[PDB]
């Protein structure tokens, strides 16, 4: 039922999700000039050179690329974490034009869209026990907005029209997602939920401060998507993206600076 239309959308999840309104929601407004910079925080290790891609499903919502997350392969770890987490999947937010589209802000700025590659902490057994758990996700947020492509994308914009619409999924294997990371690993993080239903407060949100770059044609064909099944009337993809929700008794930590 829930979505991101006038009927279904972010203003509405509250009445089946009660915790929509609860006290660690995300995604949040980052006032970069109230961060705090925390030389307590450890240098940040993504290690991706194992990770086994799967497959791609457009979900209805979004489109999620999987991994195997069967052994500890791909993970994330350091930075404000403890312990030892496994990617699962990335999937994007974006918009129907380049000035919206991404779910954090910084300073008020939206971007045309974000990559959130999501892993769960392995000490939970899987990722069904860490979803109920505070400390159960670490979502590594990134940027996207549009000047020069991004070579690393062009195999997920490549595969999009095999997957229109809701419920298709195509084979997936060997995608690398060192090709979607920008430069640095400066971050902001702080503690907050899923950004959609059913918006359980378990996740570590590090969240890039640089953006990467991608092609006004890329961002074209993740808006050709469908929300829509097959045989039904045609609903593009689009502003599948929730607003910044209150940042109530949080801290944003910066990484840098
Ligand atoms: N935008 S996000 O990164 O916070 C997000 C959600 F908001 C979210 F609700 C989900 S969901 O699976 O609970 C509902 C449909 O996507 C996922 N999916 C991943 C994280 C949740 C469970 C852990 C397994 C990987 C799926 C998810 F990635
Ligand atoms: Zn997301």
């Amino acid at each position: 039922h829930w979505g991101y239309g006038k009927h279904n959308g972010p203003e509405h999840w509250h009445k089946d999700f009660p915790i929509a309104k609860g006290e660690r929601q995300s995604p949040v407004d980052i006032d970069t000039h109230t961060a705090k910079y925390d030389p307590s925080l450890k240098p940040l290790s993504v290690s991706y050179d194992q990770a086994t891609s799967l497959r791609i499903l457009n979900n209805g919502h979004a489109f999620n690329v999987e991994f195997d997350d069967s052994q500890d392969k791909a993970v994330l770890k350091g930075g404000p974490l403890d312990g030892t987490y496994r990617l699962i999947q990335f999937h994007f937010h974006w918009g129907s034009l380049d000035g919206q589209g991404s779910e954090h802000t910084v300073d008020k700025k939206k971007y045309a869209a974000e990559l959130h590659l999501v892993h769960w902490n392995t000490k939970y057994g899987d990722f069904g026990k860490a979803v109920q758990q505070p400390d159960g996700l670490a979502v590594l947020g990134i940027f996207l907005k549009v000047g020069s492509a991004k070579p690393g994308l062009q195999k997920v914009v490549d595969v999009l029209d095999s997957i229109k619409t809701k419920g298709k999924s195509a084979d997936f294997t060997n995608f690398d997602p060192r090709g979607l990371l920008p430069e640095s690993l400066d971050y902001w993080t702080y503690p907050g939920s899923l950004t959609t239903p059913p918006l359980l407060e378990c996740v570590t949100w590090i969240v890039l401060k640089e953006p990467i770059s991608v092609s006004s044609e890329q961002v074209l064909k993740f808006r050709k998507l469908n929300f829509n099944g097959e045989g039904e009337p045609e609903e593009l993809m689009v502003d599948n993206w929730r607003p910044a929700q209150p940042l109530k008794n949080r801290q944003i930590k910066a990484s840098f600076k």
